[PDB]
């Protein structure tokens, strides 16, 4: 509903099935998802990993040119632009199909690309055969008065990773994915810890049904700094809308920690 | 009951109120439960932090003399010879009361001293009062058909302390600790991330009661690698008897993490 009183932050996140290979499809889908959650107040909109051209890797390699890529990434720095609204996508990286990795990148409400970020933690097999994997660390930005940070998927299943991002001084952590598999450990046991461990809040937006011949969890969530979740979806297209509000930052001992890895 | 088909490891957990500035009492409780394990069939016992001597940090640097926890420390390798049991302890260490910290042991079940570890990551200004942190990463160990680590207490809290153990092999992580305050993320949300994350087992051994101006929580368990408790306690005094039964830490690029923790 309204606004609330103690919140100056409101997010939204898109949960939606994509068309491998139609890009026009599934950025009509972003589109369409960008309106509406202006429509509720949301200042900021996260979306799934790939999920212009669909969560389909090897194709991906195979098929998507750079010009195509950059036809994408055009328009949904348009969407952003047109909708009134920051905008978080995820696409293939620009350079062409043989080096490129998979990126987050953070688009604000007048469509300035703010923030882009290559996945460091490729997942498997097809991804690695398909992608370049990313070498630098998550990037963190003051926007609508708090730290945000990008990590894509299997990013966040790493302490390490979530960590990298806190240690820049990360609050708030936006994370696409593509989760398939009834892998219930990674919103229900991994992203908690994350949030915990580290003090902050995480919002993960996956895709939900049949699309590349996987089925997706669905499961977005949004979990704050105690673990607790404050809001989720389950597994059917959706989007969901939620106002944002020991000390192991300092206390790690990271000059041996990074030793001992 | 009797031992399973399946299972060649059998555990047991002390979970228990300690007296402080008591080791007659507090041995004597030690041995009681090593007993029972041992009656039990279990083949180790693992107990709480500091337990010997009551978790009371600032009366331990003041008053706990070298020679005191020495005649402490071998009165527990007699236990572990003398109960026939390998046995997991938590004492101060052995320099005098500036110099030294708080360790974890392993002795075998003839009273050797497999294993020692010295806590990296102190919990709160009373305890950096009165103990020096340790420098040197968790120990790694064959034990029973297994990969056996020790970190103790807050140590487990930091995913780089449990991924450092199992980088060096670890796949069952023995962890004396003292919980008070009704911290339930520790174990509810912490622990079985730290199984998941590394593919181990974890076990968290905690006092239960009142002790030293704290009301500890008890909440003993042992958490497998899928996060899953395969046992637990709840706050009162007690001794839990376990049957033991994507790849992160071979996808994880820890030369990239090392340089941004």
């Amino acid at each position: 509903g309204l606004v609330p009183r103690g919140s100056h932050m409101r997010i939204a996140l898109m949960q939606h099935t994509a068309r491998p290979l139609d890009p026009q499809h599934n950025l009509d889908l972003i589109d369409d998802a960008a309106a509406r959650a202006s429509e509720q107040g949301a200042q900021l909109l996260l979306t799934p990993e790939l999920f212009g051209f669909g969560y389909v890797p090897s194709q991906i390699c195979a098929q998507v040119s750079a010009e195509q890529v950059d036809a994408a990434r055009s328009r949904l720095r348009g969407i952003a632009r047109d909708r009134g609204i920051a905008l978080v996508w995820s696409l293939p990286g620009p350079e062409g199909p043989e080096q490129r990795g998979i990126t987050a990148e953070l688009a604000d409400e007048h469509g300035e690309v703010l923030a882009s970020y290559q996945k460091v933690q490729l997942y498997g097999p097809e991804e690695k055969a398909a992608f370049v994997p990313g070498e630098q660390p998550p990037p963190v930005l003051s926007w609508g008065g708090r730290q945000l940070s990008l990590l894509v998927a299997y990013d966040v299943e790493f302490p390490e990773m979530v960590r990298a991002a806190a240690a820049r001084g990360a609050q708030l952590v936006l994370v696409p994915t593509a989760l398939a598999g009834d892998e219930t450990s990674v919103p229900g046991i991994l992203l908690p810890a994350r949030a915990v461990e580290n003090g902050i809040t995480l919002a993960y937006a996956n895709h939900c049904g049949p699309e590349g011949g996987l089925v997706f969890d669905g499961g977005s969530v949004v979990v704050g700094p105690a673990g607790q979740p404050l809001g989720e979806l389950g597994v059917e297209p959706g989007l969901l809308v939620v106002d944002l509000p020991a000390d192991y930052l300092q206390d790690r001992r990271a000059e041996l920690h990074r030793n001992w890895l």
